[PDB]
């Protein structure tokens, strides 16, 4: 069957909820009468980019087991810093959230609690393990051992002096830089994660959510923990980069007498050929080698999802790989393959022509018609998708690349001289004749071979021409980097860029009935007895359909009515 990988592994041997190992074992009555033996964690991502895939196991490992074990799952904005802010990265995630069928308990941001953080500082101020440093980036960098670890003489002021200092921080005082707030830590540990963590740091600037109220901001060491211990996280799951953090994180509550919530960490997944550098991919969208950052061949989210690709495969290829204290390295064809199987179960199968050319079967008097029903997905659950009609007739289209004017080979299967080829559901086969030059096109005459049995060698598709749907675009997609490790090419990762990444065809033609699949789209077809069959909205990007010879397809963003635009999601391997 299918093994669930919240009661395996990592995920399988957490802690219960209310359990979590306590400095001060007192702590809890207050943990447990809020959380009601129910699971709390998070999603904490930064608003300051796009989410990647990633996130995507982030998003899984985090609402799954809240979800998995009947529990709750914040949603909590890291505004922390504050910049411009923009708006669209907030939506983006709140709508990748939904889109991957999670619901957060209740969204959040860090900035809500900037009143309980300040209170905090002073406690810890007040219980001399806190003080304001003035020096220079440089200078901790000797009292680090840029080496041996020498201490600074505002570590000695006293509480009275730290207190009157940061009451200056906050009422702007003193310049960006100039003044920082260092926790007391220990210098003699080897750890260099407690080498006096700067606390908080002065900004002077306006926060998108909180305005000029705030002339200083706390950093991320003084904030994860403190503001998961404000909402009862049980499990405060992140990647195994923050394991050496967790000294300092379970360091700063045990120092303020407050609830301690366990921070486990997992390995994080890492794609092979894949750049992350977040002003690496900013340049390749100035420049114009990708159409935005949601451009199909970027692995951000919003661009998988415009690439047509299903939330319930990515969850369904998480799954698979477990979660473990190990990072991965999967490459990218094993993800493909996941996506391939997965709509290989799920889409209906519609006739496509990418390169079409006209056929005239002079036999066939104009007035004739003979309507072929055919299934959606024809197989075991045929009458499940539904059937339609299609009118073979005098005048259709196929592909340029199923009919050579010269007599066949032993690789060549489809129409030639002496070689008739069939035509799907149709009874009878095609017979060349000659092939006509007309207005530039081609256009091959045949005949249809009626009344005589004769086994074809292949079923090639058909579209009739009367009612075909002519097609702006279609883009054929492939790997943006033509190596698997792109930054390692000599000459940079731009000169590593694959020139056929993106082929636009512009000839394109399908079947009338794809008008029936955007109109019974969303379609959310589900696979038995799999737990990720999620269920999703309207959208160009959930009309999906695999094309009978050629790979699976979508409506892009940019489609309409009037000016349809297709990208290949995978091809049909
Ligand atoms: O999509 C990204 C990276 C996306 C990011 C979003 C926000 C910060 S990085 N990288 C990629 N690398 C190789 C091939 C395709 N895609
Ligand atoms: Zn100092």
């Amino acid at each position: 069957p299918e093994r669930s990988m919240f009661s395996e592994g990592f995920l399988g041997d957490l802690h219960k909820p209310g359990e979590e190992p306590q400095m001060y074992p007192e702590l809890l009555e207050e943990h447990k009468k809020f959380i009601c033996d129910k699971v709390y964690t998070r999603f904490p991502p930064e608003p300051n980019g796009f989410l990647h895939i990633g996130h995507s196991k982030a998003i899984m490992v985090n609402f799954g087991y809240a979800q998995f074990n009947k529990g709750n799952c914040y949603l909590r904005f890291d505004d922390t810093n504050p910049e411009a802010e923009e708006e669209v990265y907030f939506n983006s995630i709140k709508e990748m959230v939904s889109w991957l069928g999670y619901k957060p308990w209740k969204i959040t941001y860090s900035s809500d609690y900037f009143d309980e953080l300040y209170e905090l500082a002073i406690k810890l101020i007040k219980s001399d393990k806190a003080y304001i440093c003035h020096c220079t980036p440089e200078e901790v960098k000797a009292s680090r051992g840029l080496g041996e670890r020498v201490a600074c003489k505002h570590r000695f002021q006293t509480v009275e002096h730290n207190l009157r200092e940061f009451e200056n921080m906050k009422n702007g005082k003193y310049n960006v830089g100039e003044a920082t707030l260092r926790m007391k830590q220990d210098l003699n540990s080897p750890s260099p994660q407690m080498w006096d963590l700067v606390a908080y740091r002065v900004l002077n600037t306006p926060h998108h959510r909180t305005g000029d109220k705030w002339k200083i901001y706390p950093t991320y060491d003084f904030t994860h923990c403190l503001v998961d211990s404000f909402e009862n996280i049980t499990h405060s799951l992140c990647t195994t980069e923050f394991v050496l953090s967790r000294e300092s994180y379970e360091w700063l509550c045990d120092a303020l007498h407050v609830y301690r919530p366990a921070q486990r960490e997992y390995g994080r997944l890492n794609l092979t050929g894949t750049i992350m550098s977040k002003r690496k991919i900013a340049k390749l969208v100035n420049e114009g080698y990708v159409r935005g950052w949601d451009d199909p061949r970027l692995y951000t989210l919003e661009g998988i999802k415009r690439r047509g690709v299903p939330p319930g495969a990515i969850l369904s290829f998480i799954n698979t790989l477990g979660v473990t204290t190990s990072t991965t390295n999967i490459q990218t064809v094993r993800f493909e393959s996941a996506v391939r199987n997965y709509l290989d179960q799920t889409t209906p199968r519609l006739m496509m022509v990418l390169h079409p050319i006209e056929v005239v079967i002079d036999n066939l008097d104009e007035s004739f018609s003979l309507d072929v029903e055919i299934p959606y997905k024809p197989g075991k659950d045929e009458k499940s998708m539904g059937y339609r009609k299609l009118t073979f007739s005098k005048h259709i289209y196929i592909d340029e690349n199923d009919v050579r004017a010269e007599p066949a080979d032993k690789e060549f299967y489809r129409l030639a001289p002496g070689q008739p080829v069939g035509l799907m559901r149709v009874p009878f086969n095609i017979s060349f004749k000659s092939i006509e030059e007309k207005d530039g096109k081609k256009i091959v005459h045949v005949n249809y071979d009626e009344g005589v049995k004769a086994k074809p060698k292949t079923y090639i598709q058909w579209i009739p021409k009367d009612t075909a749907v002519h097609i702006k675009e279609v883009r054929i997609y492939n790997q943006l980097f033509k190596s698997e490790n792109p930054s390692a090419h000599p000459e940079g990762y731009l000169k590593d860029i694959n020139p056929d990444s993106e082929e636009v065809l512009r000839n394109a033609v399908v079947e009338e009935n794809l008008k029936d699949i955007v109109a019974k789209s969303p379609m959310n077809i589900e696979i038995p007895g799999s737990a990720f069959n999620i269920k999703e909205n309207k959208g160009n990007n959930t009309v999906r359909f695999q094309a009978l010879r050629e790979g699976y397809f979508c409506l892009d963003k940019d489609s309409k009515e009037d000016g349809l635009i297709l990208n290949r999601i995978v091809s049909l391997k």
